[PDB]
């Protein structure tokens, strides 16, 4: 059970694991391991996978339930991660970006930290849920700091319009800068999972009205926490 | 000694006081104490005031050496306020602006306190003037702390062009929000002290061509300090 | 009568005139030409005006019905000038920006004007009035082009979210540009007339919360039409009435 | 011989030919044509290449010699196209973005092609050059959007508006569906219309060593819808 770093800052492949519900302890911990580290892992040649092979596995991992976001943030208990299967994919483009925000984090300028502690967002969904979270969050596994923004973000708490706007446009360029992300061509057989509470992702539209069918799990979560052990708040 | 305020955030103007070298301690006393009060203060009918009666009187409030600015922030100790004497007005236009970057950092959300207590600026002269200034300062009489920025930021350290651009002028527009700023009418024999630590200030090219003339006696001024006592840094040139 | 300027591109005051019914039309008409040049006219010293003097005066311009914004451009037929008294003042601050919208679009360089010209912007009150202007209309009187926007603008047609707002700001940053703007030390007696088609003004909230009231009196304005001759177009929302 | 789209706007590989000077012109044509069309063209498994004979192949396209880029601009008459080899690749990242300008300026809405198509921008290094912000381009006639990180500022706009607009240009234009990214292999050969696109560098390989091959072609003087030529201040 080999585990191929791709990027730098993001993205890991993991060779000589065939992906099911009837997997050994030791190899689970090896995947989580590297889930956490690399924050996005893919599996290549996964032929045998179907919908409840891929249920199973992801039950291991977990709790089974365009532009930039982190799932369903509009939400408190947003999920922790993600199992994504290609069934159909286009004979071209239907490519996958992932960012880190622990990176993202770790890389901020001191004084950016400061503001980024203490700020808060309020996300939303464009049937209206509202949720005010912390742009930044402590990782409940790792320990690790990241920032929790993305495209469900209306507006921060205390700012104005423009504050709003202009610092979001600031923490999103610094989240998705290339450096801090990864650029996955799916091929039929791949599975990615992605840790959903130290990554944004992002699908593209290049592959014009050709077919794309993916299969997705989704691993349950928890409320975040900011650095002074506050919890993000409900509205709606 | 009567003293008016003009704007809630800003602006005050004092009458009863004939400006010249030779004034009361307590009248001086009152000035400044309604100068630090209001950031500036404007004074009506000093007619009397040529250019060594005015250099006498700012010598009593310390020691004499278009976009938004603080007057020569890429200097480390730059001046600590000015004295300007209106001369040769205009028929129309020409009016002055003035900002309270202290009311400004009380504005501030939490947020951007912490982000700007912490945040350092270069300032520079576009002689090589460079200047690591904070983006704070507390002011060395009153204690407020104060936002020091303005046309001289170059850029902010530790961050990139984009994010420097983006945050300089998310920090001008709560400094020059109108509601914290004041536009001065000048008539003739009007004298302004501001307080150069705790402001930012703007002329207004609205008079096309006419010939104007005011007189400036500026006065000296410390090296600011951040809100953890850490000193301004001088990169190039040399203290004034 | 006397006219003064109080800036290259906005403002003058206008003394020699007691403000009532009983005006002089060849007056009427210096006022008219003075408010279209200047874009926002004052007068001193009107203490004899009230609410039924003030009516009677607004008619002979035309028919009687914070932040910077032109007034009630979510609607289509917005009022063409507004005439305002001070009734009431408080000790300190209270004073009111003028911004010439006109004088903005000369200013702009050629790349803008394109732009601008071009440019769609869908106003609202955030009832529900919703009306797509154009950020140039040209202006019935004068027949200059000046530039619609304000607080009211939701975004403009055919961009994004981001493009909108950037835009946006890089307009109102012009308009409201110290040189292109004037403002207004209110004393008692003070009278200010403004062309709300060529003017954005905002209220500045500089005196605590000491009592303050004005009185004001709004002219009916016709519907935009941009430099193409096609007229803004309603959403919802009915077009103002009287 | 065939060539295989990558993505909807940009991106082609083509498979089936053996780089250099020794290439049938029939086959230089059919490249050059998907050159043109998907303004970046990728070669897998071009082992059997170095200097000399990439430098050859370049011949046969024309004449020859990190941050969002189109190469040079602040020179006048700024390369067409560059062919770029893989010699020895870091174990990990590494990975080469492009994106499409003609593709950007299409997608444009009708005021911000009003907007760019009158546009000019100064570029510059840190040599002077005013481009047009749309150039026609001299082989297809397509108009493509021209910036990237040596534009400085906009002809007749203050530095706060030439910065805000930039990045409105530059958002649209490095959208990723505008985009490619390619992870290089070893024997990876690609080749890009300059005229017709930006290129950013991936640094993420930490402190590895990603040495590369560049043969850079001559490219004509840009010219705007209206026909007008860019202009030097600094030669
Ligand atoms: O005092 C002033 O600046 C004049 N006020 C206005 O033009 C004005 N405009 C609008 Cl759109 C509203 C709108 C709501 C309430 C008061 C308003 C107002 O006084
Ligand atoms: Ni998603
Ligand atoms: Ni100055
Ligand atoms: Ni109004
Ligand atoms: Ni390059």
């Amino acid at each position: 059970i080999t585990v191929k770093k791709l990027g730098s800052r993001i993205g890991a492949q993991i060779d000589g694991v065939r992906l099911g519900g009837d997997l050994d302890p030791a190899a689970v911990n090896e995947i989580r391991a590297a889930l956490l580290a690399h924050k996005v892992v893919f599996f290549r040649g996964q032929h045998q996978l179907d919908d409840a092979e891929q249920l199973a596995f992801a039950g291991l991992l977990g709790t089974p339930i365009n532009r930039w976001h982190t799932d369903v943030t509009f939400a408190a208990n947003y999920p922790a991660a993600s199992v994504l299967r290609a069934v159909s994919l286009p004979s071209y483009g239907g490519s996958t970006l992932w960012a880190n925000t622990a990176a993202a984090y770790a890389e901020l300028p001191e004084p950016l930290k400061c503001l980024t502690e203490n700020l808060w967002a309020l996300h939303t969904n464009r049937p209206d849920f509202r949720t005010e979270h912390p742009v930044v969050r402590v990782h409940p596994e790792t320990g690790e700091r990241t920032l929790l923004a993305g495209d469900f973000v209306r507006s921060f708490v205390g700012l104005d319009s423009h504050e709003s706007r202009v610092l979001f446009e600031v923490l999103q360029r610094r989240i998705t800068m290339p450096e801090n992300t990864i650029r996955w061509n799916w091929a039929p057989g791949d599975v990615a999972i992605w840790d959903n509470r130290a990554t944004q992702h992002r699908a593209i539209d290049d592959y014009d009205d050709q077919h794309r069918l993916m299969h997705r799990v989704t691993l349950m979560g928890d409320v975040p926490v900011d650095v002074y052990g506050q919890a993000s708040r409900v509205i709606s």
